[PDB]
């Protein structure tokens, strides 16, 4: 298994209700520069991050996609390295709680991201895994099982009302 070296915090509200904590194991010594972004953009500490951002799509039984703090709709978001950077590290397969690069194609990396609650193998070698879930799986399945209208956008706003590095 890959080593946890850091970890990050999403306190997250559904129609600004809490719902509870995320803490997610981020794999350092595998994708540093990948791990990088993450904690930065969950500190904020560029001016621009996760906080305050939506999960915009949420499929029962599969996976919760966010990140996208720019457009709020899957079409945005950028790196801590420009609006796209490469590929780290592919050789991690996903797996029931993985941390994932949402993508448009190879190396196209930007700020969204997805965690799973189920196996994904077809995303073996094409999204870069960089963590998983060491805290609130249940909080993952509270919002995995929140009512969805078009194209799986929850009916309410998952929010990430506050995140950080622990």
């Amino acid at each position: 298994m890959p080593v946890v070296t850091d970890k990050v915090y999403f306190d997250i509200t559904i129609g600004d209700e809490p719902v509870g904590r995320v803490v997610i194991g981020l794999f350092g010594n595998d994708v540093p520069k990948t791990v990088e972004n993450f904690k930065q953009l969950a500190s904020g500490e560029n001016g621009f991050g996760y906080k305050g951002s939506i999960f915009h799509r949420v499929i029962r039984n599969f996976m919760i996609q966010g990140g996208d703090f720019t457009n709020f709709d899957g079409t945005g978001g950028k790196s801590i390295y420009g609006t796209r950077f490469d590929d780290e590290n592919l050789k991690i397969k996903h797996f029931v709680g993985a941390v994932s690069m949402a993508n448009a194609g190879p190396n196209s990396n930007g700020s969204q991201f997805f965690v799973t609650t189920a196996p994904t193998p077809w995303l073996d070698g094409r999204h870069v895994v960089f963590g998983k879930v060491v805290e609130g799986m249940d909080v993952v399945k509270k919002v995995e099982n929140t009512k969805t209208g078009l194209n799986d956008k929850p009916k309410k706003a998952v929010k990430i009302n506050d995140c950080g590095v622990l």
